[PDB]
Order: structure tokens, then sequence, then C-alpha cells
């Protein structure tokens, strides 16, 4: 729904709207057009693991994938984020798939949150920590093509019983509860999540890719937002 | 009907033979009855603490109270949980009051939960917000001015009761071991020593809701006495 | 040193010292002899996972262990642990081989621990967590054979070169810091463990299992306390 | 020498052209010189709370102060910290009095450390033993009968030292991510408004000490004002 910060991981590169010319990780402040982005040396079949943090001093978004044996890369964006995003939030995953596809497919997702203010006796913490996911996963909302399969991975998009990624699907999940990440009174809030990633494809070039996102609580797949807007945009702007 | 597992502190008059002569601190499996109970030393206008776990191999569960620079009352039941509750189930606090003028404010709230083959949840909130997006308030629940969760009408017979928003995964067939711990701070404010009151944290089926004729001392949670 | 509990995986049965007619797993109070036992379903060449759990209300000591795929064997024992225990302890891995062997090979360790009191302004709270270990491991104190590999495996007994167990070694592994359980005005304790152990061997009946214990902050190695021992008692009271 | 990591509040009289007029919070790699600094509104006799961060993607190292219902004052310095530090530290706080009389007590203390590819370290005191093992004491530093951690004497001129007792592996060759948290809560007490102060958490080498020569306003961190 209409607010939106999120960490992408883009695997297929849409030039008119921004993209740089390959595959990248972004930082996407209110829109699709990363506000900062790095060369993403994707490696499709392999498990990959992002990670990502914000500290409300710092006033870093900050963003890694590495996959097992192999180098890694990194994106940062220096962003105030309650000047973007409401007190209370939901954090979900998204993916999408196009005429070209891939699997999205997510094998564990961790998140915690903390906001602290004057006294010690006022502030908030949450966590959350998932290795594969329950055939009916209660805690989250699935959205759109999202489904955990008879392995226990949660699916965002579309794949056959074949095992093999549709085209032209949307999913996400998000965690059930929501998450206060800012207060009047705050003196600190940070966040740290972490996911691990399995795409695989037929393909030259997949697409779409996948999201970290945070979204207002009552936040939405916006119809037209398939394809190379991964879930998240209304538009491209 | 709700399928509910409480650790409970009570005032109230238990007029049933079985049961105490004086306030207590007891462990609830499905019925209003307690399994297992122990004094409390209610200590009304003084914060008190209660600490409650339990762990699926050692099937133990227990909570102690205290309040500061004073000492503290335990209580233990040796159940298995994974055969009383469902596999996923909502968290939350209940409070409920006698005839007296007396308040249940919540200062804080803790919960972690473990599910082991996969799974881990935690909370904490020390005080709360004036819209706590994450609870679900019902009954005579609301948070104060102050941050404080008065799970009571600030005259008595109130019920109100604060789950947390999220179910909680606390059991699975490929399970090896579930366990969870809370924690939370009350404050009973009352002109009388020693009124009738009941405050408790509570397991339940996540569409629980407050049962009709659940007021005093069935402390939101039950219908029956039985 | 002098004062031990710890829960045992114990290989090899040593009939004449209490040791029931198989593999188990135990919990050692004070002695070699287990005041609780289970049957222990190893698994040779398999990893194998322990949990370990006290809270001191409850008063029961528990513990776990399970193969990846596999059947999970637990045993409990009813004990206050501040009536055995030091206020301050030091936490470890031991294991011991004899004439008969095996790899006693660790893969990770973990362990939370909790004290509170009356007001929440007085506790203490550590926790350490080792996916693999460093060559030097700096926050570990090594004792005996224990030694980390090429591979950063903590090898708590002897191997060699080829990858193949030597008999009569002693290992263990410390965490640094020492350990605050209990105090006069302790409301709770609390402590959980988890390690992942790999045995392998050539031998019919290997010997002679891995433990996590607790003990006084200067513990060490007895003299004469290899073998069926595990590196913990002097004796066999 | 040491190898040290600090954020510091600091109070002394910074005579040197580049630095400040006030009391401050600041930033210290390496020297006494604060690479970035920042205002601080010094409030004696009430309880302090600082929050330092750190994260070897963001490679920005920051820090908070405040008082309760007061507001807070922060300072961030981007910084590579694996190129600073060793790879395994000590992780402690410091403390120096001028010529006045006050105290320099710390109620509380938690720290997090994570190293990824594989470790993470925890520890949180709130008081502390009257003997603290797992501390090394060094310098002036005593445990009090409260359980407060007095940093310095209770005249001036005292330094004194607290670290953590294990070593703390904060980078490695295959490390993707490093990061750390601390907090720690703090009074110094004084009949004086103003007085001559400096209080740190620092990071260090683990065989670090108490440099002869370091008192007052270099922290009891460093030997020069280099
Ligand atoms: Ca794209
Ligand atoms: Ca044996
Ligand atoms: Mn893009
Ligand atoms: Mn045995």
């Amino acid at each position: 729904a209409d607010t939106i910060v999120a960490v992408e991981l883009d695997s297929y590169p849409n030039t008119d709207i921004g993209d740089p010319n390959y595959p990248h990780i972004g930082i996407d402040i209110k829109s699709i057009r990363s506000k900062s982005t790095a060369r993403w040396n994707m490696q499709t079949g392999k498990v990959g693991t992002v990670h990502i943090s914000y500290n409300s001093v710092a006033k870093r978004l900050s963003a890694v994938v590495s996959y097992s044996g192999s180098s890694s890369t990194t994106v940062s964006y220096d962003v105030d984020l309650n000047n973007v995003l409401p007190e209370w939030v939901r954090v979900g995953l998204s993916a999408t798939t196009g005429l070209y596809k891939e699997t999205n497919t997510i094998l564990s997702w961790s998140f915690t949150s903390k906001l602290k203010t004057n006294s010690a006796a006022d502030e908030n913490s949450l966590h959350f920590s998932f290795h594969k996911f329950s055939q009916n996963p209660k805690d989250l909302i699935l959205q759109g093509d999202a489904f955990t399969d008879s392995d226990g991975n949660l699916e965002l998009t579309k794949v056959s019983s074949s095992g093999d990624p549709q085209g032209n699907s949307v999913g996400r999940a998000l965690f059930y509860a929501p998450v206060h990440i800012w207060e009047k009174s705050a003196v600190v809030a940070s966040f740290d999540a972490t996911f691990t990633f399995l795409i695989k494809s037929p393909d030259r070039e997949p697409a779409d890719g996948i999201t970290f996102f945070i979204a207002n609580t009552d936040t939405s797949i916006p119809s037209g937002s398939g394809g190379r807007l991964l879930g998240l945009f209304p538009d491209a702007n």
C-alpha cells in the first residue's frame, strides 16, 4: 500500500526506469528507482544470504549479499527512515516474475527491531526467525501467489508441481504483527533482517527479483505492480 | 469453547473444598481449578514480577512471583503442553476485579518462544503505546496516558484481556524441543489491603475471546467453574 | 577441578562403574555414575545435536540428542543446582578416547545463561554462539589435546593428519569468561546450551564420548581422568 | 602502545585550537583528538544513557547520550574498524576525575557482537557483584556496596577501567559482516554543576592496560595527546 522502503535484489535490468545495465542490489525509498545500487554478481542455482541493517542514529540503511564460498556485494544509503515511514509498519518479502522467470524461493527469514527512549522503562523489542516454513504459516500474511511447498520452503512466486517457475506471478509474505519503529520521544530505533534465497532459472537472464520491504501495516499488492515493479509500486515514478 | 493454559494470581475466595484459603499463585490447565498452587503474599500498591517458563523436554511448567526487597513464591506442574494446547496459539494477559477500588496495571511484558527440529519469536514491552497496534485489546483493556496497560477499569466487575497480535507456533510433528518464557510486571493499586482480584498470563487457541460469565474468579478465561 | 555437573554422551558402556549395557545419555552430578540415563541411539558418521536446559524454579536439568532425519532421545533429573555448584562457574566441553576411540569433533556450540533478582535493576545475562572455530580461539581455554583443525572444527581429542582418531586422548574447551549462575538474592537462574558433534569410528564399539559440563572456574583435567571418566572426575565414586 | 577505539564523554577544557569549548561526546580513533564530536548537555546527579553501534557494511560508528525526560545528542564517524583494530579485542569502560568531588558510577552495561561469514557474544549487567569475576578491574575501579560499578575513587585524579573478561572476535578474513552494539548507564555525582570529568566505552587489543600519564583528559586510554 502507498508507503514503501525496500532492499531489492534485482536480477533483470530494466534500463528505461533507471536500472543499471546488470543484476544489482538496491535501496528503494518510495520508488522503484533505487536511490543507490551496486553490481550484483548473481549465481543461479546457489543459496544466497542477505543481511540488512538500520540504525536511526547512524541514519544508514545497509545491505549485503553473498553466496557460500563466494564474494559479496554491498549497498548503502543515508536516509532518516522516520521522515519516510509510519511509526507502525509491517515487514515483508516480495518477488515477481514476468515473461522471463525464476524461482523466488526462501529458505529462512529473521528480523529484529528495537525502539529505545529516555527511561529503559519505555521501549519495545521484536524478533522473529524462520528456518523453513509451516504448510499453513499462521504468522504470515500470504499475498498473491506466495505459498509454502512440500519441502517447507516459502515460494513467493508460482512454481509448477514439476518444480519449475511460472511467468507473471507476484508474491509477498508479511509478518503478522506490526512493528513499532518510531515514536515522539524515541532516542534510538534499529532493525536487522536476514534471509536466505534460492533462485533457479532455465532462462538466459531470469526475472524479476526478490525484495525485503517495510510498509504501512495495511500494505497489499497494488494493482499493476507485476514484473519489474517487484510487487511494491503501482507505477515507476 | 477456548483451550486455556494459564498462570494466575488470585485473591478471590475459593469456597470450593479442595482449593485454598489465601491469595495464591496457580497453574491452570484447561480448568479454573488450578492443577497446582502456592501462597502469594499479595502486596497492593507495590510492583510485582512474574516469570514463567516451560520446556517440552522437562515437561515442567513453572512460575515465580516477587516484589522488590521482598521474597518470592514459586509453583510448578508436570505437564506436557503439546497434548493440551493446539499447535498454534495466542499468548496474552487477563485481569478481573471484584467489588473493590483496584487497578490491574501492566508496566511491562516480554515473551520468547522456541520451536526446534526452525521457529523463534520474541517480544518485549516496557510501557505501551496509546495505540498498541501489535496488541489485541479485549473487554475493558486500554493503554493509559502514562503508557501503562490497564487490564481493568480505572467500581468493580471489570474484565479485560490483551493478546499479542501474531500467532505463536509452539508445537509440530517434527518438533524435538519447544520452549517458552514470559515475564510481566504489574501494579494492583487499592486503598484496601487484601482486595478480591485476579491477573493471568495465559496461552490459548488463536481465535480466543472473552467467555460470557467469566467475570471475577474465572479470570476472564473460563465460562464454568468445572 | 573438584566440582562438576555434566550432560554426558557416553558411547562406551563401562558396566562396573554403573553404565547401562548400551550407549546412553546421562546427567552426572558430582560423579561419573549418572544420576539418570537414557538409551542413546548413536549413529556414527552423522552430525548429532544436543540441547540442554535448566531453570532454578523448575529444578529440572534436561537434555536431548537427535540426528538430522532420525529419532531423538531425552534424559532428565530433578536437581537444585545451587546446592551443587558455586555461584561463579566456567562452562565447557569434554571428550576422551581410550583403547577404543572415535573423533570427538564439535561443529558448533552455543550457551545462554540468565540471572534475575527482585529489581530488574539487579541481574546479569550471558550468551555465546560458535559455528566453527578460529585456528587460535582466544575466548576458549583449550585443555589437554583439544585443538581446532584446518576445517575450523573443534577436535576435543587427538586426530591424525590422515583424519583418523588416536587412543588415549583427553580434551576440553572452556569458555573464557566465568558465568554468574546464582547469588544470595536470586529469584530465577536458567541456562540453555546447544552443541553439534560428529563422532566417526573404524571400531566396532567406539570410545569414550563427549560431555557438556559446568565446573568451578579454575577447573582443569584432573590427573587420572582419562577414558571412561571423560576428562571430568579423578576417580569413579 | 595499545590500539584504542573509544566513545567518550568529556567535560575537561580542551585547550587545543581544533577542539571544542563545552562538554562534548566524541569518537576516538587511535588518538585522544576526537575524529568527530558533538555537544553533550552534561547533567550532574542524573542518570545518563549511552548507546553505541557499528556495522561493518555501513562502516558508520555512532553514539547517543540522553537523560530521562531530556533530549539527546548523537555523534557519528565513517570508519572501517577492520583496518583500525586487531581481530580479537577486549571491550571496556573507563573514567578519570579532575580536581573535583565527583563519582563515575556505572549502573548497567551491555554489549553484543556479531561476526558473520559464525560468532556471537552478548553480556548484560544491571548492577554488579562484589566480586565481578567476569570483569577485569584496572586502577581505581571497584564494585561498591550497592552493586554499582565505581570507575573512579569515592579528591580527584583517579583513573579506573573495567574490561569484560573474554576476548571478542570482531573481524576475520572470511568475514562478510561484523557488527556490535553497546549500552551503559552512568551517574556522575558532584556538588559542582560542570566538573571536569571523563567516561568512555572503548575497544582495544586484548592485552590492554592503563598507560602511565593517561590521567584526566587522556581518559585512562592514551599516553600522549597526539
Ligand atoms: Ca529490474
Ligand atoms: Ca562409558
Ligand atoms: Mn532495480
Ligand atoms: Mn556413562
